[PDB]
């Protein structure tokens, strides 16, 4: 045993053998998670992805949305056939976050994976704040139960909705950052969604011109993304940062 | 409105998100398919339900054409093995017409660059460059011609400052590429790959000690990526550059 150890932990051609199988990496069976902000257009279309793709999902919002979180979770519980929960809690309120943590490993039962989908004078800064240390708790406890239950995962952080998505924006990316390299050794993967323009419905004409594909996005476009981030086809992917954007940036 | 951006297609009992990752009905290429990340990243797209032309340089044919044999048995597609100098544009050419023959059309191209005394080093990254740009040219000019969409995949590995200067580059053409090309349904990005093992053990633990994950990726790592691009799983995605470095930039 001198070479043949590279050679076991660091296969050239894992193609080769019958077993593999890369569609499989974009498997989340047997995994379990939470996503939040779902009862939102993203939220809820990233859950219904990662439970199609197999998982076990709570869905996170406002007490306020408890009803459509519930029949949400009905509704993709049979139309997927896992454990899709559906759980309020308002994460800028420290003890609903530590109510949370409880009842994720009592209900789901561990947590693999998290989808921490934020919404976007001085009030505005107190209020970027108040926001971002929700998203900060709700990333912390994730890992938290990861660690506690010796296992890694995957944190995926996104903000949708001009200073204030920006500053909002650098911040989540930075925190993302440290997570990414002080978690890898904990087996726990951080990266980030910078989605574009994404349609939402009716509650134009200039930001298209703008697009290069000249269209908006829609919730599954971002609900692919969460999933490649989230399985383990995205196993080296720490760190980084996917633009969905249809070239917004370019 | 109503009908063009649908909300939540979850809710119709014959969608599924998993058919955005397969690649049923596709055809493409990728070049340096001899080399550990080609290969890797053709058996990926190929296990997923394409058709691939494996590209490599001449002196690799025989390489190639028991790897197109490997993957035409294990995944049940059309996997082809052509041969392709792509420094003399004549050859790129008939590249084209052989793509074009023998596959039908090009949905994808997987442009696998390798790297690789002054006016040397520049000359060589400029024709190492120049022919992935051609390449990547007649992917393009194929799917234009033949009236549908597409999806381009760049990266440079190793086959420093030399690899920054390839990477500078292939990045400016990906960006430029997916700008101009967007009209025409076709979308351009690249892969920034870390540490990835291709064959001393202090040695190892070496280089790792600036990379978080502690470990080497394995070309499947990068192949999964290609294949999330190449797939309309990704089909909101382009002029961007997605890094599979298990860390390294965030140390
Ligand atoms: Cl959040």
């Amino acid at each position: 045993t001198v070479e043949q150890i590279f050679d076991e932990r660091y296969p050239l051609d894992k193609w080769k053998d019958s077993n593999y199988s890369i569609l499989d990496k974009f498997s989340m069976r047997g995994r379990k998670g939470f996503v939040t902000g779902a009862a939102g257009g993203l939220g809820r279309n990233a859950a219904a992805a990662l439970a199609q793709a197999g998982a076990d999902v709570a869905l996170v919002d406002l007490p306020s949305q408890e009803d459509k979180l519930t029949e949400l979770a009905k509704d993709m519980s049979e139309r997927f056939g896992t454990n899709v929960i559906a759980l309020t809690c308002d994460v800028t309120d420290t003890v609903q976050v530590a109510e949370l943590k409880t009842q994720l490993v009592e209900q789901l039962g561990t947590v693999d994976f998290a989808f921490l989908n934020a919404g976007v004078e001085e009030v505005w800064t107190r209020t970027i704040n108040i926001n971002l240390n929700g998203t900060y708790r709700t990333g912390r406890i994730a890992h938290e139960i990861m660690r506690e239950h010796g296992h890694g995962g995957s944190l995926i952080f996104t903000a949708s909705l001009v200073n204030a998505y920006g500053a909002t924006k650098a911040a989540i990316m930075e925190h993302s950052r440290y997570l990414a390299a002080a978690l890898a050794k904990d087996g726990i993967r951080s990266n980030t969604i910078s989605p574009g323009y994404v349609w939402s419905g009716i509650f134009h004409d200039a930001m298209l011109e703008v697009v290069p594909m000249h269209r908006f996005g829609t919730n599954d476009e971002i609900a692919s993304t969460v999933l490649f981030l989230a399985s383990d086809a995205s196993s080296y992917v720490t760190g980084t940062d996917i633009r969905v954007d249809g070239g917004y940036s370019v």
